[PDB]
């Protein structure tokens, strides 16, 4: 079997990307962040406190004949950024893009962060990491793609998130149309849990490439492009007037600038990030200083290729027995 779906922007900045998911009979579908740095799939709900809904679209158990209480089950998670949520466990018929997964670990919240309430675009997510990291307990799930993986014509899903506008997730398959030149794999480790990897360096715009590994994460649940200090300095050196904000929380920059592009190695392969993708605009409406894209992981503890970085290129999540990761540009 395969999958296929549209991912779209959330906002005009790429802030993240929604996928549509049916879960239940009848079909609820529900928009769902995608997120390859973790491993549950949440959902607002007919259970979540009332107070901490505000537009999201709703999963009601309820209403659904194949829905069916994980009894004890209960979940609690805690992301980078601060935000999190907890609540209960289901078990239900799980589609994405025309793969189908029965069975499905569905978790229900019944409370969410303000983070969560305040983006009305985003009714959950989908976890696409490892499922290790699965924080149901007392009986850890799988994720989505671990339930659909025997199932799929290839055991891979790609991401091929756009720059201002849809992309894809795929399931099962790599579309040979959706990347130019060839795909550079390289290795994984799935000792944290996530998908790390090495990179083998940077360029900053038209510079000379610099050789050095970058041990970092392909996550498509952050927005920005999170690298050591020593390589976020060596970028916005190269920008008028960009500084280090402590009150903003990171790099900004003057928004008359035009920003070089960043470049990232993939073995002995090169992934070009124009500087368009590292303008997160002004940093409060109407504001002259500009977010920038590339920001510091000091302190994170990870390095974080995030959706600035992903967005750049076509992406291939091999989830066979010894997993790796692909780059394509595109």
């Amino acid at each position: 079997s395969t999958g296929s779906a549209t991912t779209t922007p959330i906002d005009s900045l790429d802030d993240a990307y929604i996928t549509p998911v049916q879960i239940g009979t009848p079909a609820q579908t529900l928009n769902l962040d995608f997120d390859t740095g973790s491993s549950d799939l949440w959902v607002f709900s007919s259970e979540t406190t009332a107070s901490e809904v505000d537009g999201q679209t709703i999963y009601t158990p309820s209403k659904s004949t194949t829905a069916k209480l994980l009894s004890g089950a209960t979940w609690s998670i805690s992301y980078g950024d601060g935000s999190s949520s907890s609540g209960d466990v289901y078990t239900d018929t799980v589609s994405v893009g025309g793969l189908t997964v029965t069975g499905q670990a569905v978790e229900s919240a019944k409370k969410v962060s303000s983070s969560f309430t305040e983006d009305s675009t985003i009714d959950g997510l989908l976890g696409l990491a490892f499922s290790t990291l699965n924080t149901v307990s007392p009986t850890q799930q799988k994720t989505f793609f671990d339930n659909a993986k025997a199932s799929l014509d290839s055991p891979v899903f790609t991401a091929d998130l756009g720059y201002h506008a849809p992309g894809t997730y795929n399931f099962g398959f790599i579309d040979t149309t959706a990347y130019t030149g060839s795909i550079t794999y390289t290795a994984v480790s799935t000792k944290q849990g996530f998908w790390e990897w090495t990179s083998t360096g940077y360029a900053v715009g038209s510079g000379t490439f610099k050789s050095t590994s970058i041990d970092g994460i392909a996550d498509t649940g952050t927005t920005l492009l999170y690298l050591p200090a020593t390589v976020v300095s060596a970028y916005w050196a190269q920008v008028s007037g960009a500084k280090s904000s402590s009150s903003v929380g990171g790099y900004v920059f003057p928004c008359s600038a035009t920003l070089p592009s960043f470049t990232f190695g993939v073995g002995s392969a090169r992934i070009v990030i124009p500087g368009d993708y590292i303008d997160f605009g002004p940093i409060s409406t109407g504001s002259s200083s500009c977010f920038g894209g590339i920001q510091s992981s000091a302190g994170i503890g990870i390095n974080i290729f995030g959706d600035v970085a992903l967005k750049a290129a076509f992406v291939v999540f091999n989830g066979a027995t010894t997993p790796t990761l692909g780059f394509a540009s595109k």
